[PDB]
């Protein structure tokens, strides 16, 4: 279904371990929130969008479009947190653009070949 196996609550775990973290209601890997659910900040609202693209181009994690606006979206991401929020902003936006980086290389070296 559409409406299960998906997130309506703002998570803030495994804040530094980016195969397990989860953040806000879409920031993670196979984690993302509910249709219609409001992202919990501006870093999540990132998330919230990178899902969606990926989503909407074959489920292609590699897309270098997705990824890309991905980055430029962290790098500008500030405001209020929501509460409750025991990750650091900043800190767990290091580690996604970190892996992000390098899902755009591994993208662009696929791409390169074809
Ligand atoms: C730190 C692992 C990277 C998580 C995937 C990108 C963020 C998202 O849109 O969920
Ligand atoms: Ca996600």
């Amino acid at each position: 279904a559409k409406d299960q196996g998906c997130s309506r609550t703002c998570e803030s775990q495994f804040c530094t371990i980016a195969p397990l973290l989860r953040y806000g209601k879409y920031c993670g890997i196979l984690y993302s929130g509910c249709p219609g659910e409001r992202p919990c900040d501006a870093l999540d609202a990132c998330c919230m969008v990178h899902d969606h693209c990926v989503d909407t181009h074959n489920d292609d994690y590699l897309n270098t479009m997705c990824n890309e606006n991905l980055l430029s979206c962290i790098d500008r991401v500030s405001g209020a947190t929501f509460p409750g929020n025991k990750c650091n902003v900043g800190q767990t936006a290091s580690v996604i653009r970190g892996v992000i980086e390098t899902a755009v290389f591994a993208g662009k070296i696929l791409h390169k070949r074809d």
